[PDB]
């Protein structure tokens, strides 16, 4: 009778949590930025580490009694350093947003200009992608030379191709800017060698730990520069946060141990392979993909040549048990609330054990639906077939660990 | 249990168990510490960590949010009931993010904030007088001189009731917002053991662990619909992305407990226990800031002593009691050394201590501070306290 105390005490929450597990098991999760956490990561999250208030850093805490949490945090930091092969890591950020805020606070001053990708504490300017779905680095260079930002940021949620960190660094160097790489969406590939590292090109790198690394939700910051490391540490605490979430930090350490394993490289490679199958099938079925394929874990479909919208596609897929998300595309002609595109990713399906054959099956069904997007009976039928298919790939026997 | 973790990552498994043993064997008296409910921890280690839910219930960026929307709605509704307010935001990742959200909602970068003292905005401060209480006329003249756009009240080491009405009167005189950060007293407030900041504060923040025994995290509350909208926008997408859904479910569970009859009993015992601690220390001839307390904490002053707050903190630590050094009115030492000691009762109360046990521990504290360099006494008391602690165990395991 697992979590029987919760069931007796707060049956509503208990029931809702099990329904969410049922939803994760029965449907196909193809939101590019989602993944399935390890049971071992979840086990340590529901722990008495939540009771410890540990403001400061290991060996340098504000309160006493931190002998064991200091060892836990040190383990997280050391594994993070090994994973990214870097000299400094901060594992305290509560989220990707706080990680990025910490980097900004460390590197620039309020009011300073940031140049970032688009697909008031600081001044923002943006670069984007061309109609062919790729960054034009000469244009970025031109934008940088005219705007003169103090900081250039790279990384994006819906970019299907390799980010050329070396070119970004060449550009930053021309105008004397810092280069900050936010690799939250591709970090799991980076640590496996399935995407080039942002080091040594980025001065500072941030990531989240759940999306691609399959750890708990949270942020991390990495650097090789000791002075920047000190500034990052101060910016996170006391600058932006108080005491860290120690149960999450322990969870991060557990996740990193998995990321360091041989199994991780196998997983990361399969993520890319699965995305290749997804892309190839959709294109063979005569759908347009932004950039005509992918280098990573995601595909972005374009419906500029089609009858239906991105929101239409998202809702049809949803009705067939497939969770994705509408997304704007280059040459966009519709409201950002409607879009003419759909983003799909493979990390979560790969995590539950889908391989090329399963990807081909799902990809063809996606195609079937979008070939007949108004046929609600077709969606119902596919929903049942997919629930059956998914029943062979169950990674969670329970909702709480 | 947690056998899978034990097999996969023995180092983390072992360290987590050692931390459990430390919490069991020691006497936790850091005023801001507490013990989370087992039921809260159960839902924290759940598959809700897997859902990305940017936005608010019924208005998310992603589909598939049917069930997490119902969870967050439940947390919001329970929070509104607990604080008797018309709007709540339960997404803040921490007290720090909650407060940043409030600043971002109410004022502009560079604007001035007046807050309590013991880059984005300008900060000014008021403090406490030698008698250990806020002089509200002094606060008023600071406010008139500085003209902040926002006044903040709430403090981590203030032992007396905060006069929210007077703070609002001061704010009104200068056309400022009043923000009450009640993280350190929220558990007393929701039980009626401290006056509510509403309707005096425009916006109220709190954390969910310290005094409410929920998970670590933040919340924001208001009665003003226009401010609620600004608050929600500030939190997302201003300050955060996706919320921690496993934590939001945990906050909901915690609120359910806070709403129960047992909560009021707990909160009253917290105050009673703090009265015992205060009375014993003063009977033993120690000075307390403001000569007592109205809440969960006491602040000892050592201006009349040869040892520092740091010395006291280390002496208690050696005897197995966790506390923290703290500056005091009339402070004469570095703030990294201090002339005081903050002590609180929430954690000991949570594990079942009542008056009799408080009297034992308070007299041990007095014994130590009467002979601060007596290392053997500390060792002996540590032994006695471990025995006392063994009779008050609330966790049978480290992971739920």
């Amino acid at each position: 009778s697992n979590a029987m105390s919760l069931e007796m005490f707060d049956k509503e929450i208990f029931d809702l949590t099990n329904k969410e597990l049922e939803r994760q098991c029965e449907g196909l999760e193809m939101i590019a930025s989602e993944n399935f956490t390890l049971p071992e990561v979840m086990e340590v999250m529901g722990s008495i580490l939540t009771n410890k208030y540990a403001e400061g850093y290991p060996g340098k805490r504000y309160y006493g009694g931190c002998e064991f949490v200091d060892e836990i945090e040190t383990l997280a930091i050391e594994r993070c350093k090994k994973l990214f092969n870097c000299k400094f890591a901060n594992v305290q950020p509560n989220s990707g947003s706080q990680a990025n805020q910490g980097v900004y606070a460390a590197l620039i001053n309020p009011g300073d200009k940031i140049l970032g990708m688009d697909l008031k504490m600081y001044e923002s300017c943006f670069y984007g992608v061309e109609l062919d779905g790729r960054i034009d680095y000469e244009k970025v260079r031109e934008i940088a030379k005219k705007e003169k930002p103090k900081l250039i940021v790279c990384g994006a949620s819906a970019y299907a191709r390799v980010i050329d960190f070396a070119k970004f660094r060449e550009i930053a160097d021309e105008i004397g800017a810092y280069l900050f790489a936010d690799i939250a969406h591709i970090a799991g590939l980076v640590v496996a060698g399935e995407h080039p590292s942002p080091f040594p090109y980025a001065h500072v790198v941030s990531s989240t730990t759940h999306k691609t690394l399959r750890g708990p939700r949270g942020g991390i910051i990495m650097t090789n520069d000791e002075e920047l490391a000190k500034k990052i540490n101060s910016a996170i605490f006391p600058g932006i946060q108080g005491g860290p979430l120690m149960h999450v930090i322990a969870a991060k350490a557990v996740g990193f141990k998995f990321n360091l394993s041989d199994e991780w490289k196998v997983y990361a490679k399969q993520v890319r392979t699965n995305a290749q199958v997804l892309a190839n099938v959709l294109m063979d079925r005569k759908f347009k993909l932004v950039s005509d394929g992918t280098d990573n874990h995601l595909v972005l479909m374009s419906f500029l040549d089609r009858e239906f919208s991105g929101k239409d596609a998202d809702l049809a897929l949803g009705n067939a048990g497939i969770t994705a998300n509408k997304n704007t595309v280059p040459g966009e002609i519709r409201s950002p609330f409607i879009t003419s595109g759909l983003r799909l990713g493979t990390p979560a399906l790969t995590a539950r054990g889908f391989k090329e054959k399963e990807m081909e099956i799902v990809s063809n069904y996606i195609a079937d639906i979008l070939d007949d997007v108004n046929n609600e009976k077709l969606q119902e039928n596919i929903k049942q077939e997919l629930k059956k298919l998914a029943s062979n790939f169950i990674i969670y026997e329970r909702a709480m660990f």
